[PDB]
């Protein structure tokens, strides 16, 4: 079967991270949308522009929006991809036939929308060389970043290419958790969010989402089915395009 996959980026990333996975996903017969979010790869604002993960999530919204009734889609978020999911299946659930998780945050309904957030800098506290900043929108001080390149070259990129990780240093850009704001937001509900088949697809050798935060989000909010890919790294839809083109397939022929 075809589906039609929507492919989500991270924060400081763009639609680009997918520019090894969408042409394989399209030579298998699936339409795919690879979008750029707010402030994000070459969307025409800056994160200051930006107050919250859900205005951040603004394009997966409007997209969803724009989708004719009965179209479903298949949603793939990488990293913190997971958070625009809750975000837009609490809106658009019944146009959302699966969501898949690749290496990313699985935020729940039982605890705020940070929850998931507040672990990820337990067990990873130390960004090396990320640099931060402060600015203020709707009242509210937002802490964003811009990914140092060390830590983009050691644990997020670390089996990639030197012309995988040459396109992170030249495109990501300043963006934010938005985390202090997460932990204000509502709960992602039960009858949108908490509704939808989820697909948790990570390795173990994730060198920023290590295995104990992953396997701790496994244990905290069961995924209907979880897809683990042998070595690759963080990125794996640059180091594992493949297996995660077949994993989506099946996933695909599996929720309708
Ligand atoms: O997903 C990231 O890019 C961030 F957005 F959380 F910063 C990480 F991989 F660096 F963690």
């Amino acid at each position: 079967a075809f589906a039609h996959f929507v492919l989500i980026h991270t924060i400081c990333h763009g639609a680009w991270i997918w520019h090894k996975l969408k042409p394989l996903l399209e030579a298998l017969g699936h339409k795919v949308t690879a979008l750029d979010l707010a402030a994000s790869g070459v969307d025409p604002r800056q994160i200051e522009e930006i107050g919250s993960f859900d205005e951040y999530s603004e394009p997966l919204l409007t997209f969803l929006e724009a989708l004719p009734p009965g179209e479903k889609v298949i949603l793939v978020g990488e990293s913190c991809g997971g958070l625009n999911i809750a975000i837009a299946a609490d809106k658009y659930c019944e146009k959302i036939a699966a969501a898949v998780f690749h290496n990313s945050v699985l935020p729940d309904t039982e605890h705020c929308p940070s929850y998931v957030v507040d672990k990820l800098m337990e067990v990873f506290p130390d960004w090396k060389d990320t640099t931060y900043f402060t600015y203020t929108k709707d009242g509210k001080e937002i802490t964003g970043l811009k990914l140092g390149f060390t830590l983009l070259r050691e644990n997020l990129y670390t089996l990639c290419g030197p012309e995988e990780y040459e396109l992170a240093k030249m495109l990501t850009r300043k963006g934010s958790l938005f985390q202090n704001i997460l932990a204000k937001r509502p709960f992602f509900t039960k009858e949108g969010y908490g509704s939808i088949k989820k697909i948790y697809v990570w390795t173990d050798q994730d060198e920023i989402f290590l295995p104990e935060f992953q396997l701790w989000q496994i244990e905290n909010y069961k995924p209907d089915k979880v897809y683990k890919v042998e070595g690759g790294d963080h990125k794996l839809q640059l180091t594992k395009t493949k297996e995660i083109a077949e994993i989506l397939q099946e996933v695909a022929d599996t929720y309708n």
